[PDB]
């Protein structure tokens, strides 16, 4: 049984002064008015066979929410409204911008929960004075209950665009929720981050989360314990959208084909403010471990040893001023074929990160609407196609292959309606 | 009941002595004495989840020919054995090939069905002297049935590895059985290719007969009608070893990711046997034909006008002596994402062409075997995975998406024993 | 002496309608404007040391042509105005465009003598009615002296920026110039391109003339006879501004290095007006002989037979409408070193065609009109620099190696004013 | 005055058993015995025009050793002979070893003054026991004795062609002859290179020292101090070879044609022993400097500020065993042309670092021996050509431009015997 969606929904952004959050607001507002296309949207434009073989868009088949009921808002620590933050990104060009200006003006940004510590390299000021962890949880569960009672909002979804944070472990205070609770009244800055208390803030207040960046956050036990309690879908991790995408979509090609891997080599250069922060090796882990994670388990190398047995796998990224939002991905991959004679393949991917990862965000926000409204809580798996690291708890392993990961897609849909696919090749 | 493997099968190959054909049989003797390993091999080394959800090798699923049943013979316009062929090719290290001198130097090329118009940058003499193309089939017949004698072959296959044909139309010779009887007759040399000679003295001997060149042969009303009447198995065309390869895996990332398409140009150098004959425009015509052939029904482009409706393919072979058999490739794709904002993706891919193309063609050969004794016949719509242009009657459109073909594969090998996949991940 | 730059110069431009001759005007408007910089210009920012070892503009050591003195006009097939075929090009951007909008349009192009049959892929009607290519020759000449009286200018420089022509080889009718005009008169139009038409005019009227595409034209004895006759400068061909000024600069290095090459492939993909004319087999044949030239007398096979003695060498031309006027390049090098080691470099320049070429055509252009000021004639070897194809006479070689022929520009400018460099470094 | 190359050449080699040493020596004694040809050396295979305008081999203008004459031997932790070492170093095939492997297996390291914390990666034991650096001076100066009058040597050179050190910043001990002999003696670690203990053997005894690798060493006052004192060349530093040839190629080439950069990211993935130290970021450091300092005086940007006042440039060099000793570069360029409009250009050099650094190591070597016998001491800057960072005091800019330095190569040969250039383009 799913909840139909009515009403407004509240889609309340961490980062809404970002490069991914402006570029995703910009394409909603203008793709719902018909000055633009919402390409790279899922929800939007993607199709699907249905039980009797009729061919059908998603957005027909499941009820999501309409474009033109989502309100925008959020938080930033940067005051600049999202037509000023839009301008100061420089993805999109200034006649997309102004055709919504008057919208995108009237998007602005609530003080953000932010501690200098965790993104080093910012110096915003629109930034709330919270005395402790907990504080900053009280006071954004408190916007959350403003928003969606200023703007009319009959349901709400926290999406996190904000910068990639410090590299921090699983700890103890991770494990359950009466432990995380604790560290964050007693204030611990190094175990707790401000994500974590926006995603509690979220889990709360009855807002399905999701975690666009590769921080630790929804990926603890004390957050599965959360969610599962409060019946709120979680989601994540970091948008899967370029150099990413490309690798969980030939690794498979590889290993469809039983071809041998001795290494892979990925280089990145771009200058934006994603950049600026990555720049600092500590956030730099963060991004390079969920970058590194996708290829082990499609290779299997226990399974295959003679293919993938020996894989050396290195990521790098370098901040470069001026491709500035315009990420530009070097890969080298050394193959090897029949009588093990090897082979190479270089892939130069001139990416737009934000153009790339905007349709990705408005897709796991509407599907997270719709699971909460069919009723799922807890991590959503089959939201793993989205995602560069997707999260999972100590029971199960993550599905990387894009091609698999779109069949777990349309599986839940088809599921949801209480549909089978209509053969095996669909 | 599928009939078990019993006793030698001869896998004759149309163009023995080439780069493709030496390469297969090195690695096939190197592999049944544990000289080497057959990477890129289906057969021998991919597996598959059965019904009840176990893992297991495909040749443990199946009964195919054991590599330690094959012997190898088969044609070509140079009289030089596998051993000379293989050092000409220049392919392999002489350390592989010393491994299995003796066995290489006994396979030695019958005289080909040969026109010099079809190929006309080759001039080698082993040719048969044959007034007309019925006399080249009738030839070609006797060559079979002296082989399987002298060999005691119990089933014969029979490869096309021999070089890409002049570009000629579907024609009102080709329409029925009857009609390519009577051209063949009338020694029609416009009309009739060497390569049809072949085909139809391999479906007239009961030996399943695969193109694995982009030439105009089974894919005709005449040999659908042929195949069917002697319960032959017919598959093809052009083995689908690397920048085409690609192309059927980044085209269906593009789709499963609602990104646009505005142009993809791929070129590529190479300098062997095949380079010199594809130097020839009207050769280079069949090629391209196939090449270009591969995006359209993933793209559907009527189907999807914003993301797919103007896509400019271009596809150019070039003849570069310094490359040999290391053919390399380079491909440039303008795509689009939200907003309609463009993205360029480059692709260098340095193959080792026979290399690639060796296991594609022992699978091809193996899984043929299977097939006939599994009782099928006709157009091997199943074996869609190895080939650029996969054949297909005016009533079923090929299927280009290397995933799907890739679970087309496991669903017949599946309904051959009458299992099901264990889920639809499988 | 060197004749004042005093008064205005006209600078007539065949093609003036065209992408390269609208991006050199628009940026020269904008230049002397204050409105942009002209980079990529010698005459305009290059410095050289002089003999007495002050380093200087090469603008204030010789008198050049003011911008601000610079009156343009032309000819074109489409009779669209300056403003309405920079819009076409899409080379620029509005805003640039925007800047000297007035005077844009204010510059109108005469209608051209064509022949259909010399650049079949184009189909502008703006286009003179003339019986003869005499005739044409004498319109041209009256269309040169009307331009310099309406406009006042002093004098006249002709800049061939129009499409690259079909091939066509010396024949007799180009081995002096009694028999180019008797050919003219005749009406031969297999002999005679309009180009040579231009050039005739162009010399007749004391105008030195540059031709900016490979054409066959100024460099047959004819041209040599009569620019000798009248004491006019004449100069070419090709203007080398992207892919073969960077091979121009490789091979230098290999030969500096002493490295061997074994090979060079090139090819591009590019969407203009220019790519639709080189569509057309015979007008490629026309550029790819002059992109072939331009390594022979770097690597000298004859001296070192050990490094160059067997270079393969080819270049390809490939229209692709998605690049527009952004040609994009793709080479392959395959080199040697030490006991014969192969190795390999890939270049990918992502050119701008008329970007790179226009400040090209504006230092020709003000190259010339100094040139026939300090009273040179005939072929301007000095300027070989500017071109693909340097124009040479039967007994002298181009000279191709970039390096030297920045030296060949700086010791003519220097001897210009009776100096020599201040050391051999300079 | 010159004097003549007579008797036998010890060639000393630092790191005798590393890849660049082996490779230059199988080089040599192939080469000398035509069973190969000496590719990329400017020694064995230039040529220069003379003053009367003949074109000679610069072998045949000044007396060099011949390859003949040469004795190879040296130094390295890992006692494993010539033989043993290019056999692990994998850069040269076994039927190449094998042809000289009688010359080779005779050649056998030193033990090495070696200081663990200066390479903390390398492991080797065939190190001397040395109280002190001023002992490892000692001990050095006896092997060189030793091994000139066991090999009936005339003249000895000492190469270093041994691995990378530590960064370390220039200092008061190296700021005088007293100052750097008083640290050896007190022993301090921090200030003093095992490599600096070489170079003061050599010029101790009167043998010319080229610093093939980054290291602080000779470019050092007081070893410009001894090495005048003492009437000894010495040269450096860091062979210039593939990556870095390509930067001093095309920044000349941007320069030449006044085009702008805005950046320049340099990456390389490499496996050889050399990568192997190299993954220390303090021996990553050294190299980074050098590869870094290249681009700046040639483009001299107080001087072109519209061009080169803001260019952004960063190096990368990865650890990546599947390459070997194949270090494989990718770079990109942003550069801009007329009217400010951006281009880029990616370059992918697949190198075989040896074999291009083995001529060059070659050459440094046998003009560093003409240069002694012509008289010449200090800072060699006529082999700037051959450096990444070419040596220079405090009163001197390093010229990085390839095309001037080889002006700069020919200038001194020439007037090495009282010639000038034929003319300035010779
Ligand atoms: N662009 C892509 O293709 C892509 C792909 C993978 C993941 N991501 C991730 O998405 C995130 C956003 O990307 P972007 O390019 O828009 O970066 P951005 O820096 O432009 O946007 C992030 C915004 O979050 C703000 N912010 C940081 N910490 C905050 C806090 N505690 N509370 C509120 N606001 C805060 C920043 O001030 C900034 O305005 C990053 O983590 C990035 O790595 C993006
Ligand atoms: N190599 C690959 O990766 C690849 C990819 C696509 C398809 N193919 C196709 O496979 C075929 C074989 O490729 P290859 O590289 O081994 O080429 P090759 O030139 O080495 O071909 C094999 C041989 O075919 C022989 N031959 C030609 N016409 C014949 C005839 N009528 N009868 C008998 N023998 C004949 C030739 O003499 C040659 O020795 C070609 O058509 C090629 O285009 C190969
Ligand atoms: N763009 C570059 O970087 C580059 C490099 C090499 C050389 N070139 C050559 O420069 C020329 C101009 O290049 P473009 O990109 O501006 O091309 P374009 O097609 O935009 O050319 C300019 C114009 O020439 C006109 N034209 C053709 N024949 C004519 C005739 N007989 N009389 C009068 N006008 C005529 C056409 O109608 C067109 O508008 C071409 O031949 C091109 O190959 C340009
Ligand atoms: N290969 C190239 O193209 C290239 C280019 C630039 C510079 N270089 C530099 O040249 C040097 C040698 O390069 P390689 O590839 O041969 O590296 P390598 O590691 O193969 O060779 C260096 C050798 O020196 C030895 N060694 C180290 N410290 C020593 C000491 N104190 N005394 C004696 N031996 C010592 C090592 O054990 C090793 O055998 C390195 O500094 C490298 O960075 C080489
Ligand atoms: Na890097």
């Amino acid at each position: 049984e799913i909840k139909p969606a009515t009403g407004r929904l509240g889609v309340l952004v961490v980062g809404v002064g970002g490069a991914v959050a402006t570029t995703m607001i910009v394409g909603t507002l203008a793709s719902r008015k018909g000055l633009a296309k919402p390409i790279g949207s899922i929800t939007q434009l993607a199709t699907m066979r249905m039980e009797n073989n009729e061919e059908k868009l998603i957005k027909d088949v499941v009820p999501l929410t309409d474009l033109n009921d989502i309100v925008f808002g959020g938080w930033d620590i940067f005051p600049d409204n999202a037509y000023e933050a839009a301008m100061y990104a420089e993805v999109l060009k200034e006649k997309d911008l102004n055709g919504v200006k008057d919208e995108l003006e009237a998007i602005k940004p609530m003080p953000a929960a932010f501690d200098h510590n965790w993104a080093k390299r910012l110096n915003g000021t629109h930034i709330k004075k919270a005395a402790t962890r907990w504080e900053m949880v009280e006071q954004l569960r408190q916007d959350i209950r403003d928003f969606k009672a200023a703007n009319n909002c009959e349901r709400v979804v926290v999406l996190w665009a904000a910068s990639t944070e410090i590299y921090i472990p699983l700890s103890d205070e991770h494990m359950s929720l009466a432990a995380l609770e604790k560290a964050m009244k007693d204030n611990n800055t190094e175990v707790i981050s401000p994500s974590m208390c926006y995603a509690y803030a979220a889990i709360a207040e009855d807002a399905p989360f999701v975690m666009g960046a590769p921080n630790l956050c929804v990926d603890t036990p004390a957050m599965w314990e959360f969610s599962k309690q409060k019946n709120v879908p979680i989601s994540g991790k970091d948008f899967k959208s370029g150099q990413t995408l490309m690798k969980t979509v030939l690794a498979p090609m590889f290993k469809t084909r039983m071809l041998g891997v001795n290494g892979w080599f990925s280089t990145n250069i771009l200058g934006n403010r994603d950049g600026e922060v990555l720049d600092d090796p500590d956030n730099f882990k963060t991004k390079e471990v969920s970058k590194l994670s996708v290829i082990d388990t499609i290779f299997e190398p226990e399974k295959y040893p003679d293919l993938y047995g020996d894989v050396y796998h290195k990521v790098r990224i370098n901040y470069y001023p001026p491709r500035k939002d315009n990420k530009e991905a070097w890969d080298n991959i050394d193959i090897f074929g029949w009588m093990g004679y090897p082979m190479e393949i270089k892939v130069n991917f001139l990416c737009r990160d934000s153009i790339l990862a905007a349709p990705i965000a408005l897709d796991l926000v509407l599907f997270s609407d719709l699971a909460m409204r069919a009723g799922m809580c807890g991590i959503q798996t089959w939201l793993s196609f989205f995602c560069k690291s997707p999260m999972h708890d100590f029971e199960h392993q993550p599905e990387h292959d894009l091609f698999t990961q779109w069949r777990m897609v349309k599986q839940t849909l088809r599921n949801m309606i209480g549909e089978k696919e209509p053969d095996y090749l669909a």
